[PDB]
């Protein structure tokens, strides 16, 4: 009850770069989602003003994926500067150590605003460090009280291990490795490409819904 | 000769989040230096339009301290935007991995502009992850022929085991932490509320330049 409820357990992941192409495809699938997480691409292009935009014309919690990796005076001013500007939420990396989330934590609690708490990432080259780290980081979030985190799929049991740390009452979310073995340990999962670049978004996003089922 | 040259040795971090103090400091100062260090509590509260104003008011060159910390894709995308937006070096990461390292120098060949390295961090917080992780991360870096790199100046004999690692041909930048040791191994030091806090910020810049001897 005191984490988000995420519409259809699909999250938007709002890639594209152009406004344009942004809003067209959000309105196409709002039906569908409630929840849009946006990215650097698209406000540094675009502006931060965008994220009012989305809220304003569809109704939709935004989630702004900057992976916050600073010291904690500039990840306050970071978490400020882009709650300010309308986002629900914010992903934190938690490789800076427990300080700089607790700056982000501090910054919500002020706002009425979430964090998440970013363990691990699974691209080529995420093995050199992030992955040897991802338990702890996981730890730590749990001790600082973090609710919500997003994990990797590409490895739906590192998945399990992570929900395992984290405990079944924390809200964990994930991209969308086999859909089917990552929404048995996330509560919502991402989804990107395969409704934002389709012919007919809409369509996509409705045929993901119903596979989630 | 093929690594920046930064005037006198000082680069401002201008670290204020509204346009009209930002664009007053550094115009006070523009005489003693001619390198500017922006990152996201500015540019997320002004827009990165930003950047090209300062470049094209002031003609200092600009350091985009954005710490990108994504997997590949999405770091060349931040790098193209913010090359684009007129940044001629953006603030990397090493911690995602050596993929995430090379997606930001492919951009930065494409377009003409530089990656800067960080490869430790000295706030609380900096112990859990980072500080075990920094020889590898500069390690890393050289063996893919980054050039410049960003380090921590609080143990100026951490700056020495960097120094040592990446060689005297390698540009490092860091904050100014006694200056006189820092440049003992740092090309320039970053300067921030020294300067922009000041009652009169252009006396505060030609004071650190005389320091500097």
């Amino acid at each position: 009850v005191d984490v988000m409820d995420v519409m259809n357990r699909l999250i938007l992941a709002m890639d594209l770069m152009n406004r344009d192409d942004a809003l067209r495809v959000t309105g196409e699938v709002r039906e569908y989602i409630d929840t849009v997480k946006i990215g650097y691409p698209l406000v540094l292009s675009e502006g931060m003003d965008i994220i009012a935009e989305f809220r304003k014309r569809f109704g939709c919690r935004i989630i702004a994926d900057f992976k916050v990796a600073d010291i904690p005076e500039t990840n306050e001013k970071i978490c400020r500067a882009t709650f300010k500007a309308g986002a629900d939420a914010i992903i934190v990396h938690g490789f800076p150590g427990a300080d700089s989330v607790r700056a982000c934590l501090n910054v919500a609690e002020e706002m009425g605003r979430e964090v998440f708490l970013l363990t691990e990432m699974s691209h080529p080259g995420a093995e050199m460090f992030i992955q040897g780290a991802a338990d702890e980081i996981a730890r730590m979030g749990v001790d600082l009280g973090v609710k919500n985190y997003v994990g990797p799929s590409t490895r739906p049991e590192r998945l399990s291990r992570l929900r395992e740390i984290i405990g079944q009452d924390s809200f964990l979310i994930s991209p969308g490795g086999d859909p089917g073995e990552t929404l048995r340990f996330a509560d919502a999962i991402i989804v990107g490409r395969s409704i934002y670049l389709a012919d007919n978004p809409a369509a996509a996003a409705a045929g993901a819904i119903e596979s989630i089922k």
